[PDB]
């Protein structure tokens, strides 16, 4: 396995985002995502708190095409947060939207325990 999402079937790799503002971090990302579709899928990094749905990004909406992704333009709670989860979300990219959730969303920090 790997970060997967609903499902072992669609798997991720990316670092932790507990704070706001992520940036392009030298971490880097990958996404594969086992199926019948022609493309692969479009990931939607959403950061709420069950009742607040936020989302906000700077490219952590990124859309898969041989079942695979390549990159390190993602960013998640983007033009900042505060007091919210990361709902990493993978929404699916045909007629039938298969809209999938990840397995722990871990509460962000603003400032940091010390800098």
């Amino acid at each position: 396995e790997l970060v997967r999402t609903d499902s072992p079937n669609f798997l991720c790799s990316v670092l932790p985002t507990h704070w706001r503002c992520n940036k392009t971090l030298p971490i880097a990302f990958k996404v594969v995502a086992l199926g019948d579709v022609p493309d692969g899928t479009l990931v939607t990094v959403m950061a709420g708190n069950d009742e607040n749905y936020s989302a906000e990004l700077r490219n952590a909406t990124a859309a898969m095409k041989n079942q695979v992704a390549r990159f390190n333009d993602l960013r998640f709670v983007g033009r900042s947060g505060r007091g919210k989860s990361f709902t990493l979300t993978i929404t699916v990219f045909t007629n039938p939207p298969q809209v999938a959730t990840y397995h722990r969303a871990i509460k962000i920090t603003v400032d940091g325990p010390r800098e």
